[PDB]
């Protein structure tokens, strides 16, 4: 099922977004000659802030210094992003938004990244790391209640980033 | 990958979370053993295009209330996303108060085992589904997206059902 | 099994059929660049008065004006079909058909819109609306006691040939 | 799919509906046990040329009755299609009032049975078969559309039949 | 192995040793294209039992012969016993001189090919069959072994095909 | 379909029609139990050959009846077949009277079970077979139809047999 | 797996054989246009006197005469057949053989005849006559304890051959 | 052949064995029910790049252990290459003291389990995975071969899902 | 078809005739319970290379003995073969008067289930096993046809392994 | 699984190898032309110290003297390999390696000539002789306990060798 494998090329995806409150056309190959960070959550609208997902786009300047892509994703559709994103972060939405937030109604970009939770319809708590040469570097997968590090992220892009110049 | 839903034969049977009164709650189908089921499926929450086919089908509930008829929205959207569109008031394109539990099929599971699965979008089609108090599947309606349902065939339908039911055809 | 699938070309028929008094050829690609509305219906001679199925011929002038064909269909030969319609509608018969009605003696068009009910060899009532291009966009299937609407018909065939044009 | 039909075996199992003396009522073969039985297959009702075929066994039934044989005619018809060919007077190319019954086969089942069943056109061959007492199928007879079959030639195999199962064969 | 013989399908070819005018001869079904053609089927040669009924269908072979139409008698019996069968006076049991040829069927093809094989006994049923100037088969006959055939219905039978092929059917 | 016909292993069993005496009879191999069997296959009743190959098992069946030994003649042909054969005169091709049973084997089931029916034809080739006793098949022969068996080289093999059976080998 | 059949090609065979002393490769395509008798025997150095298969070299030119080849064969290896030959039949050898003592360690030409002793390795006496466009016309099958007449076979192949020349009496 | 790690499922079952504090133990991972464990694999021992990351997670054990946590560490190399390499002193390339298990993979059974087999060299990629005390995966991480692992984070992700384990969500 | 020999698992069992002080007798690996058994295949029976390798395993069989250690030579000749073998003077090439049994693997199902058939020759590669008290395969030794076995490496080989089933390794 | 089969071919092989202290590729096709002996052991840095390995290593001259090529080979690296080299004798190491010492991380080898332990990932303690053409001559297989014979070895190839020329 899954696709995504360390040293093979990652899965490929193409899909809808919202990006600076329009829907705009998102690709893999968009992106080839730069380094992505792709990461997925559960649910738009939950009853937990998201604080996790604003971090990575308020601190995007930080990756777009390295000359980094930073995409998230999830099982829900354009029309309910855009919805969230209209929706100021003092009432639990998301805000202006920094990053693509990518739409999965599909199923199929979870599905060939290995993070479908299959009885319920939404992705996993995971993040890929893909290279500039389209290479899958790192794959992180957390079970729902625990999000991830801006921190982190950056360590490890920063990490193959060097080794890709020193080894 | 298949549908489940055959005329005469036992409804596919389905369980999953839904919105009622503001708050999530369980459905199954069992629950209404005994009873007529209007089950009706829309593509997607928060669409730009005016709500009002399937607000039609929440103001107009006591009419099927009044029939002793449960009314079921469905769409492959979640739970949490059909509290805030509920929460968004009709004014700003929102549902509002919605009178009838709205089914999450994030699963697909429901919108499969109806035929309903428009497969490259996961969204469902505009499908309404009558089932009779036995859980018997007694009519099937699929539209292509453009094409709304009306409120008035739909009870046309149900009360053709019920008659028959007792009495046999009608003439 | 079913071939009738929303958004995918219309399972194609080719049968005979009874129009105007006389034995004709039907095919679906006769009716390239209309609407088509295809119903069934399960028996021939029944004793509960066809009255559904009379609505769509009294009024299909009002079809003709939406440039719309409309077919009736049933397991029953066009012999059967015949002779009902030459039976008055007093005497419960089908009387002046104004629309072609179909025989799938074969049973092979209600298995591939997947109307069949198979223990008894007869069609259920359903309907399908097929647009000019030959693509299936709307199913209606109900079981054998309950009867259609011409009215929602009309509103279907109609809503369909806006959106074709408008979008919504 | 497979014809069940087998000289020297048991005849193939029916049970359906059939209309005798203007009713509806059920026929299984297990009905006959202890007589035999002429079972024969038409192809269509309210066929343009005259069902001459037909009356003839139920004209001519008496002389089956006095020899204690039933018959009974079938086709992929409804049995509210035979009634209605029945109350259709001879004159008018109808069947008349019919003293066998005639069995309606809408499933196909019969004739697939009996592998007599034209495929391409759900309407049966000219079959008949004679199945004796003990349900053992004797006869075989299946004649293409254009060709009717005899009422002579089925008197002379059935009462044949009757003569050598207590006397041994003819000559 | 099952049955190749069905009505309005090319009949099941055949090509065997037979005796005609008491000599060996080959006969393929391929030889009658053009005509009509009766083959009937006989269990045993040299049988205790009046061969009566064979000895009809050569006796009014001229009857066959005015409507251009051929008949072929068939036994799993060998050409040598068929010949010698032949070759024995009518008043000892022999079938005397035959107008028409007598198949021999000894590897059971024919039988097999023609659904009349008594597995258990490796004879043939009383089977008669028609098929027309095109190959196809019209007539299925099948007698269980104990009641013989007709020729007065075989010659209807036959006329009626000639006669529905160049008109259709009347009244 | 198989042939069931095997060296060591109980002869393949058999159950059938036969001409003995003029007379229809039932035939089995347990019949035959405690005794030795020749069994043996013919192609065709009524060929131009005369079958004189077949007459001398019946002709020496005294030599056999004095060893204990059973002898069966068998082919694809029907019991009226072997029967008219059998009233036919020697002098003009015929069985004439034979003193061993005339099996039928209109089944082919028989000849199939020994492996010795040729298919396309639905005739057996001229084997033969001895059997033991204890119903174990001791001996198997099969030849082409042209060439006929021998009653001296038979009579050598089961007389080979029932001395062995007792003493061993050479 | 028997692939031996009347009025079928004879199955094909190519082993190492004892010929004059000597290894030798035969094979049946060797024989077109000659019949052959192809024989088979258990075992080399049996307690039981040889005298069944010695009988058929002693008897060779009564074959030869006719045009006919006769093998014998075992699934005893061409070392073994040799030391069997070299012993003299005094002490229970073969002796000088005339015909090839062909090698079936193989097991395949026993498998394809149908004369395999499964259990044991060892061929059940048969004997094979195959004419000369490569057909098998005859199936000899003994039981162990039982053999076979050079007699019964030379009368088999002289009918064989006058039918070929001349159909049935 | 296939991985059988997946999230909210039970990680898949494993007993080898493993050096911890200088001797040879058997290590099965349902003797560690009822406590978090963090598993992380490396490629080889004695590679000449510093093992800093491997040593990290052995040095700062006590921050796990005061938490409740197992740490196990895991190569297809044998506990005779460990144990060489753990005797080896840390100025001269080695492990030194290690104050967590350090398993033998050398069946390559656990790395495939995981998924974190690379076929081709019968080595593992650098993967770390948090299994709960009930025996589910919580978590999957797995880096290409040059890039090492954070205890840091690891310490924030084990924390994280023994907080939400009590309370929830924030 | 398929070997059965493997290091450490059960040995494939076997049962077959073999000659043993001028008596043909029955041998199954059964029989050496308890003991060390040198199970070998040769080839051929009369060959024209002298069978020094085969007569030295007989002549030094009292070194075997004293290690209580069974010897078995086999090949795919016959008993009868294996007979006339050894009743062949060594002068002229024979085996002589052997002191172990000699099997006979006529049914090549030894061969097969121990993987030392030349299966174009029916015959056996000269293979060499080791097989312990309990019956457990420790030593797979096959040579090509034209090279030898050495007395003194078999000798070497079965006492280092009754020695380390007692005390290990060195 | 094995593909070991006297008479045929001997199962191709390449892989990383310690010689002379250093990283080496061996190929089979390398020694086309030579006898070799390739022989395989357990483990690297076992407790039992390893004699029979360095016997082959110290009398390879005899084996260089009739040209032949002696390989050792174990599933362990060759990380590992090269610091058992470098662990003195007397401290139970290898020490110096006058032969080459393959690393078979892959299994893949120890598959092929059907000496592979799958239950413990070692090889079994085999030893193989490959003639001049490279068709396989001689299978040894011991149970882990107990060592190979150079001696038996030398006897094996020179007998090979001396049937080659005088059959």
């Amino acid at each position: 099922m899954s696709k995504a494998f360390i040293g093979k090329p990652a899965p490929d995806f193409a899909t809808k977004a919202v990006f600076d409150g329009d829907f705009v056309d998102v690709k893999l190959s968009d992106y080839k000659g730069k380094y992505v960070v792709l990461f997925f959550y559960p649910l738009d609208f939950t009853f937990v802030c998201p604080t996790e997902i604003i971090a990575f786009s308020d601190r995007f300047p930080e990756f777009k210094n390295l000359n980094v892509a930073v995409l998230a994703c999830s099982t829900d559709s354009v029309f309910s992003h855009l919805a969230w994103i209209n929706t100021p972060r003092k009432h639990g939405g998301l805000g202006d938004m920094k990053i693509p937030v990518l739409a999965d109604t599909n199923h199929q970009i979870a599905k060939d990244y290995g993070v479908l939770k299959d009885d319920e319809g939404i992705a996993y708590r995971g993040l890929f790391i893909i290279d500039p040469k389209g290479i899958l570097r790192q794959i992180t997968i957390n079970d729902l209640p625990v999000g991830r590090s801006v921190d982190e992220t950056l360590r490890l892009v920063q990490a193959f980033q060097y080794t890709d110049k020193h080894g």
